């Protein structure tokens, strides 16, 4: 299906080039794996050009509302 089958972003945990993740509170379709992990959590990576690894599409975290 076109739903998020991948977890939220885990740097270092495990990946293949096809490894998808999610970031910016939106989904990341990662097509390169080594370059995907370069995307640090402070990095404003567009994915498309700067990373050349992910496509930022839309949110799929399911849980509603946020708090800190």
């Amino acid at each position: 299906m076109g739903n998020c089958i991948s977890p939220v972003y885990v740097d270092g945990s495990s990946y293949a080039n096809n490894a998808l993740v999610q970031n910016n509170g939106s989904e990341y379709r990662c097509l390169v794996g080594g370059w995907c992990t370069v995307g640090g959590p402070y990095a404003p990576g567009t994915g498309w050009a700067w990373a050349n690894a992910w496509e930022l599409v839309r949110s799929c975290q399911a849980h509603h509302h946020h708090h800190h």
